[PDB]
Formats: structure tokens, C-alpha cells, sequence
């Protein structure tokens, strides 16, 4: 940087010591990655500085020519990545691409069935404190009580008998491979839309290492920041049959000016996710989770689902006597990154928890492999087995100081 | 940039020539502003790295510590500035920062009333493909036929006959000073909540060249980029009794997690915002505006309202019988950005109108001073009262370009 260190030390200190962190910690956010330096160029230029509300060629401001070729670049990798009939990458994040999808298909109190939200349903699928949740009448599917997968039986049981006009499938925290075909079956059973939420899955699904839900869904909503590895945003994909109407969702209908620069960044990533190295990134993603898993499980944790076919994993704490917040909060102190997080029938509040969810997409983008996650599996093991020890604790801080140089 | 062009040629070829762009034209757009390296490079970090949904010091996430203090510099300047009780400076853009308000405080279907959007009144303000205008009653106040300054006694008698839940005050093309005592004061008579978008005008009233509007309402939103000069985004103003309610209304009501960089680059605005040369700034805007109002009635053309108070204008082109729409192309074939926009009473619809808006911060920010706005003003003239002549198109292209160097 060179204009904000001098304009503006108290902002630039606290942005540096951001970075800093970013480097010094092992960040198991599930939902989390670090960006290219190409993207972070794309988004901190002079872009921000033009108004284009419309769509390419189809602008309520004149000028936009060089911005439309941007959002087609954005648009069009989009499409080759997931092949999608439609992209609209105006969304300015995950929950406004869900909320311009939920205002082209509902009218206010109409139905909706989506993951139980303690089970791994996202808070944008129905929170009674989201939009999502006061505006419509959510019902929810959940998961088996052993294996915790998706029980299929359930979401076509709690079709039929609700009658939603959209079901949503997808989820923030469901360590398994989603089957988008027996969710389009339903969806036909009782005539209602189908609505694919893959913001966790975006990048596995791009490498192929996750089911393609495009052929299935009329709708497919991600966020283009966390397996995608972009910039923070959002996006909507659909059939070229509601094209239309997703983009009036979306201008007149629910925003205003898109961020023309986070559009620019948006491209950038899709570029990145269209070259093999990507595919191989992704790969990656997976093994790691997989070692993880294993390597936690050999520690002696016990996993929701048994382990995982994506990039997350879920620790059920109930055979450690922990509580999700514990687990996050002495998982802290020693430098590791991790959320609590519901288990599928939780005894526990959602602010307490008997969980943490983890994911490998961000130490896997700075270069950690499978020894790493068995290092890593080790620490959380040795900490999270000896909450009270002062010298459990400097030693596994030690760890990780060695695996984050 | 360093990465972007070796990465990507194709993205990186088309922001170079919008940057370009940028410089070659004159950009007359209201709306529009050039931000600051500052702010670019702030936008430009790594802090689009961080999940921190929540607020500082209440966050679903660890490690916000640092992101923490980049949000509470943002909310603190931004109280500094504008003297509010509290402040929310997630808002994605200035759409979400009226949405937000909406969903605190009207239930589906309830009365509002706002400016009329053919005489002033912004999109989100009521229009009916929009989410304003399709999940609430909106009812509107015009402006005097003759003076076209806001009816204020129509104002009170929409209050006192529709009986609002709540009162928008405030616009995106409304060239005179706005009475937020009276809007306050009719509010109060119908017991209505009052809201002022001051998105247009936050430059101005954070440097005290137009009365500002936080002592009068319960609700002040606007955007954080236009003459205020900051990235694209939103704010919300608020008293300390609605604090809880509106920060919940953006989180977990609207939105998910904010864009931290975004957060970054408002502070860095802010912090301009505060310094001396601002205020400066801003007076040079409403000098600016108030010298290309009088320059262009002396070419002959016909001002909305006779003038401007702020950093706008809005010409009725009837006289010289040009629909904006004309109005606007010619001047996009000689280099000058404006957009058509319609006028009080306009005959023609809002796809054709009757009118050009036109602002002067931008040019103010590149330095263009009352000289720069006489000879844009004399510009326009030629244009606009010779239509069909080539050579005086071509000529106001050499004297833009002898403008913009
Ligand atoms: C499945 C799913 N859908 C939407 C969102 C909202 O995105 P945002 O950009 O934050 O508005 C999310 C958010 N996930 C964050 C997390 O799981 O940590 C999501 O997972
Ligand atoms: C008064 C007023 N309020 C909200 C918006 C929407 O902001 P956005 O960031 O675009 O969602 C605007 C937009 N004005 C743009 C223009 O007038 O050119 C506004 O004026």
C-alpha cells in the first residue's frame, strides 16, 4: 500500500495487523479462503467509481461500455464453469442472491421447505429472525438420527403434505454429497420450483469433486467467496426461462448500483477457476477433509455423518463433555480458528452447541497437505482432550506456530 | 497493478480503458464521484478475507479483533460527522440501508409516503417493481407546479389523509434545500416515524452546506459514495432507542456477512470527510453547481426550479423541444456524461422524459472550477441548440478535450 499508510495510519495499522493475523493463525472457518493477489487488484480499482444500474448493453447510465465487457467476462466464465443457461453476478452477497430468488418465486406467506436449520440449513433458509423466515412460511426436512444424512423419505413426506411453492436444497454446515436428483423428483411430485443454495459447495462442484445441482435446479444460488475462492459477493445461475425475471429480481427489484469492481474480481476468480490448477486445488480440498476426518476420528472424535465427502467436517463433542463454544473458545487461545456449530439434534441452544464445524479450503489454498492435517488433528486432539492443562495449551500453541512459520 | 494484468489481460484490459474513460470524459452524472487512493487501497485488502457477521465486539466468528476496530472507526467518524446517536456502516449499498429501515419499521402492506419519484423521489422510495413499492402501500407529496419546490401543505395533507406508518423525506433529483423541521413536524401531527435519505446530499450536509437531517428524524440512510465521496455502500443514522433494532434489522434480518474492505474503505471516506479540505470541497461543489446553473440560463435553458441550492440541476428542455433521451445521446456523442430524467409534471414517460440531471461533484473533484463550469455550461449550449450540426458536435469535442487534457 502506499496512499492509505500515509492518509490514514490508524485504518492502515489495523488492516495490517488483519493481514498479520491472517498469517499467524490455523483458520478452520468452513466458510472461509484467502484471495489472489489478482482479485484483490480487481476489486481496489477504479471501478468502484461507476453507477450501472441495468445489465450489459441494457444500462440506465451512459458509459458503461467498459464495464459491460467486465460483467460479460464475469457472466460468460460463470456459465462455462457451471453451465448454466443464465448468470446474473450482481448479487452483492450470498443472502441477496437468495433474496432476489425468493422475490421472483414467492408472494409474501407462500410455503417454502428447506434443511432444518439445527440439522445444517443456512440462516437465509428460514430463520424466524431472517427476512427469509418473516416473510414466508418455512417448513423443514431433516436428517437421519444416526446416519445424519439427508432423509430423503422426510423431504418428500414434508412436500406432500405442506405443499410448498419452492423447496430449497442445500445447507451451511451438511458434511455429505447432496442428491440434487431425488430433490428435482420431489420438487415435480408436488409442482413446486427447486432451489439449489451451493454457496459451501461452489468450488467443489466447479472442479467437479461435488454433483453439478445446474441440470436439476430451476435456480442455483452461491456466494462467490468461500470454496469458490473469490471475492465477497454473490451470484444467481438459472434456466433461461426465468432469465428475466431473475435479473428484474435482482434491478429494479431488490438492489440498486451493482459493485462493478467486486464484478471485475468476480471474473478474475472465475478465471482462476476455470485452469486446471484450480481442479487440482480442489482436489486437495477434499483429501485434506478426508485426512482430517480420518486423523480426528483416530484421535478419537467421533464425526457427524461419519466423516465427510466435501471440504467440512462436524465434531460431535458429547463423548468429550464439551459444548461447541468451549471447544471454539479454548481452540482460540491456542491460535486455531473454528466455529461452534449445532449438531443434528442437538441438546444444546444454537448460541451453546455440542459442535464445531470445520472446514480445509483455506489452509489448503496456503499450501498445507496431509501431513499438515495430521498435525492439526493432533493439536485439537492434545487440546481439546486436556481443556485444564496451561502446558497442553503452550505446547499445542508451539504446534502451530511451527505449521504457520 | 502487478498481479491483475499478468493473471488476467482480458479483465485488466477492460478496467484500463474504464480508468481511461474516466479522465477522457466529463462526468456530469449527479450520482457519481472519484474516491480517493485511500480508499481504493483499502477496498483493495485482505480484510474481503474475513466472515464477521455481527457487530464489534458481538460477532459470530473468532479472530475479529482487528476488523473490529476498522468497523468502530467507521461508525465513530461517521457520528463525528453527521452528530448521530448511532450509526450502521454494514449496509451493502444505499438500497439495503432503506430496506433495513423498511423492515424495522413496517409490517407488510403498511402506508408510507414519499416523494413523488416523477418529481424527485428515488426508486426505492415507492416504485412498484420495486421492493418498496410491492411490499408496501406507497402514497406520494408532489412539488408546486410553478416554483417545482417541495408542496409542503400537499405533504401534510397526504399525512394527515393516508395516515403513513412512516414518511420518507429526501430524493435523487431535487435541486433545492429540503425542510426536514417541517417533514419532522407533519410526521409528529399524524404520528408517523420520519425517514431522510440523504444519499444525494451527505457531502454536503457532513461539510454544513445543507441543514442536516439527524436532529429531525428517527431514520437517516444513505449511500456512502456519491457526494459524500466514499466506496460504493450504504450507511444508516439512527437515535440511540432504534440502535438495537436497526443493527438487527441489517443482521440477521437483511443481510449476512458484511464486506469488511468495503467497511475499511467508509472509514477511510470518513476520516476525509473530517478534514478541512472536505469542507472546502464541498463548497466548491455547491459553488460549482450554482455557477453551471446560472451559465446554462444564460445560454437560454430553463432550470427545475429555477436554479439549485445543491450540487444539482435538472434542466427542462422544452423550450429547445428535446426529450432528455435526445438530450443525452447527443452529449455522449461529444464526451459529456449526463443522464435524461424526468421533470415535475413531465408529458413524456420516465423512458423518454423531459429533462437532464446533472451534478458537479465529480468534476469538483478533479478541480474544475467556475471557468471549467462556464465553459461546460457554453459546451451544452452549442450541442443543444444545434442537434443536427456536425461541426458544432465537433467543435464541443475539441473543447471537452481541451477540458479533460
Ligand atoms: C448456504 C449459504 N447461503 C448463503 C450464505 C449467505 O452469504 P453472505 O455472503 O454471508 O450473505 C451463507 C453464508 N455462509 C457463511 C458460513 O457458513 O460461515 C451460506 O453458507
Ligand atoms: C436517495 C437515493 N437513495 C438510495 C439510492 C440507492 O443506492 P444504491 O447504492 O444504488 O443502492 C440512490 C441511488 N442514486 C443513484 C442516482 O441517483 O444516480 C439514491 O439517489
Amino acid at each position: 500500500m502506499k496512499y492509505l499508510p500515509q492518509q490514514d495510519p490508524q485504518v492502515f495499522a489495523a488492516i495490517e495487523q488483519e493481514r498479520k493475523r491472517q498469517h499467524a493463525k490455523i483458520e478452520l472457518i468452513a466458510s472461509e479462503n484467502f484471495v489472489s493477489r489478482a482479485v484483490m487488484e480487481a476489486q481496489g480499482s477504479v471501478l468502484t467509481n461507476k453507477y450501472a444500474e441495468g445489465y450489459p448493453g441494457r444500462r440506465y447510465y451512459g458509459g458503461c461500455e467498459y464495464v459491460d465487457i467486465v460483467e460479460e467476462l464475469a457472466r460468460e466464465r460463470a456459465k462455462q464453469l457451471f453451465g448454466a443457461e443464465h448468470a446474473n453476478v450482481q448479487p452483492h452477497s450470498g443472502a441477496q442472491a437468495n433474496m432476489a430468488v425468493y422475490f421472483t418465486v414467492l408472494e409474501h406467506g407462500d410455503t417454502v421447505l428447506g434443511m432444518n436449520l439445527s440439522h445444517g440449513g443456512h440462516l437465509t433458509h428460514g430463520s424466524p429472525v431472517n427476512f427469509s423466515g418473516v416473510q414466508y412460511n418455512f417448513v423443514a426436512y431433516g436428517v437421519d438420527p444416526e446416519t445424519h444424512v439427508i432423509d430423503y423419505d422426510d423431504v418428500r413426506e414434508k412436500a406432500r403434505l405442506h405443499r410448498p411453492k419452492l423447496i430449497v436444497a442445500a445447507a451451511s454446515a451438511y458434511p455429505r454429497i447432496i442428491d440434487f436428483a431425488k430433490f428435482r423428483e420431489i420438487a415435480d411430485e408436488v409442482g413446486a420450483y427447486l432451489m439449489v443454495d451451493m454457496a459451501h459447495i461452489a468450488g467443489l462442484v466447479a472442479a467437479g469433486l461435488h454433483p453439478n445441482p445446474v441440470p436439476y435446479a430451476h435456480f442455483v444460488t452461491t456466494t462467490t467467496h468461500q470454496t469458490l475462492r473469490g471475492p465477497r459477493g454473490g451470484m444467481i445461475l438459472c434456466q433461461e426461462q426465468f432469465a428475466k425475471q431473475i435479473d428484474k429480481a435482482i434491478f429494479p427489484g431488490i438492489q440498486g448500483g451493482p459493485l462493478m469492481h467486486v464484478i471485475a474480481a468476480k471474473a478474475v476468480a472465475f478465471g482462476e477457476a476455470l485452469q486446471d490448477d484450480f481442479k487440482a486445488y480442489a482436489k486437495r480440498v477434499v483429501d485434506n477433509a478426508k485426512r482430517l476426518a480420518s486423523a480426528l476420528q483416530n484421535e478419537g472424535f467421533t464425526l457427524v455423518s461419519g466423516g465427510t465427502d466435501n471440504h467440512l467436517l462436524l465434531v460431535d463433542l458429547r463423548p468429550q463433555q464439551l459444548t461447541g463454544k468451549t471447544a471454539e473458545k479454548v481452540l482460540d487461545e491456542v491460535g486455531i480458528t473454528v466455529n461452534k456449530n449445532t449438531i443434528p439434534y442437538d441438546p444444546e441452544s444454537p448460541f451453546v452447541t455440542s459442535g464445531i464445524r470445520i472446514g480445509t479450503a483455506a489452509v489448503t489454498t496456503r499450501g498445507f497437505g496431509l501431513e499438515e492435517m495430521d498435525e492439526i488433528a493432533a493439536i485439537i486432539g492434545l487440546v481439546l482432550k486436556n481443556v485444564g492443562s496451561e502446558q497442553a495449551l503452550e505446547e499445542a500453541r508451539q504446534r502451530v506456530a511451527a505449521l504457520t512459520d
